[PDB]
């Protein structure tokens, strides 16, 4: 079976943007170095360690109490704010296959931990959050895409994702078997890039050792798309000590869809809504 | 020649449905009070009495200098915000037209005054502001209405809208005649309500003296879509004296897309949006 093709850091990105065209999915290798995965995920185990509150939890509370869930990443995990979410690899990816529709941001970032003994997905598209994907034709314009990062490895028996090549092209995702699938086996600092349409499926955690599997995924939207997390209750401390390029990830100015939007999205008082804050960054100069 | 079917305000919403289904549009009667009218053209002339800016403006820069024009009239017009943005009937059709997609908020409202000589609108779709409106089939559930209030009167001299009725179910816009549009006269106080995909033009204005043409348009999408307008700056006293139903039309709560996104949209700390924040509101 032809498998995900794996691309070191430099990889052309003409060649990337077709990758996700006629496979629709690959993995960037060693793109985190190990330092960064692990203040990661250090930063992660702090918030998992946190004891649940007593308010409601809009996700969480439809799953059992060992449900392993850290929403919004980029408001207490430092090292994604920073470091991850403003990968200039990544952006290079994201400039080249949302050119047609113009401006991307982040809709959610969030952490998902499947312990052993945990079934593998049924497969799917990411079509849930934003309904209306679900009628966008093939040939439109992509809206989505989906970033994975692997803070465990990802091998066989604890649950690689498992990627069907060329999907995107199907008209439904039907009940297709498991063995039309191959396997996203990565090492932390690895991160699969999945197209808009790609049916998927989280592959479980088939391990009896006790050994948890962790993903991060991140979901990049066109602008149009209203962001399933919103940052907007950032403090400006906060918010300052990003990049412009983080801010704009973040819903924090005024963004621009493809023409025939000739004006923008999200401005307030006919100007840039970082104009409207006087939004300083930490890149500005 | 089948003309745009004119409603009383107390009218079944079940019949205001299949006209958007059928004709694409139609007309309320006498939706808003002669007050209400007054008391917005009064707040929307302290803004046109603003004097011209000294930075950049996003839209109206686009357009020569006899684009008149207010953005967001929410954070300006207490009229829209506290009576006009929350008017019951127009959200009881809302709720009918977006069962489908779920939860809708406002895109936008802003005013535009058309002077004289001004030559009438290209036929067009509203589908510029979100791209991929374009490509939705059909049959897929509408995910934008437009909501048009005359301001002053719209009279076939001066420019009222206009409409080609069943064109929605166009494949495209096509190169359409005037003539097979039909003229959106109104009364202030009256609404015109337009469904995706609707083919239409301003009129502009073929009058030779008078005061300019008045309207405002409001946008109302389904929350999926990101609002033109971000109301995110608005004060808090601002926002919390407002009913819930108007914080959620501008932003400031958390929604509900349809299934199968069962979990919502716009939240934070997998909390809702107004608990993070601690909203009061006028009406909860
Ligand atoms: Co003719
Ligand atoms: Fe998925
Ligand atoms: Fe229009």
């Amino acid at each position: 079976k032809p498998q995900l093709q794996r691309l070191a850091a430099d990889a052309d990105v003409d060649r990337m943007c077709r990758l996700l065209e006629e496979d629709g999915a690959f993995i960037l290798k060693g793109l985190l170095p190990f330092d960064v995965v692990e203040s990661f995920n250090r930063e992660l185990d702090v918030q998992m360690a946190i004891p649940p509150p007593k308010g409601e939890r809009l996700l969480a509370d439809k799953y059992p109490p060992h449900f392993k869930y850290v929403p919004n990443v980029a408001t207490t995990c430092p090292t994604f704010r920073n470091t991850v979410l403003i990968n200039p690899v990544i952006h290079a990816i994201c400039e080249a296959y949302f050119q047609r529709t113009g401006d991307y941001w982040l809709s959610a970032a969030f952490l998902r931990e499947i312990e052993s003994g945990m079934p593998a997905q049924p497969f799917h598209r990411d079509d849930a959050t934003h309904p209306l994907m679900h009628y966008q034709p093939l040939e439109a314009p992509p809206v989505s895409l989906s970033v994975i990062f692997p803070l465990t490895e990802f091998t066989e028996e604890n649950g690689a994702t498992e990627v069907i090549l060329g999907s995107h092209r199907w008209t439904e995702v039907g009940t297709p078997e498991r063995d039309q699938a191959v396997l996203a086996t990565m090492d932390p600092g690895d991160v699969l890039i999945v197209r808009q349409r790609v049916v998927h499926a989280g592959g479980g955690n088939r391990t009896t050792a006790g050994k948890p599997r962790r993903v991060v995924l991140a979901y990049f939207n066109s602008v149009q798309l209203t962001p399933f997390e919103t940052y907007r209750t950032m403090p400006r401390e906060m918010v300052e000590s990003m990049t412009v390029l983080g801010q704009r990830m973040l819903g924090w100015r005024t963004m621009k869809p493809s023409d025939p939007n000739i004006v923008g999205i999200n401005l307030i008082d006919d100007k840039r809504l970082e104009n409207v804050l006087q939004l300083k960054a930490a890149d500005s100069p």
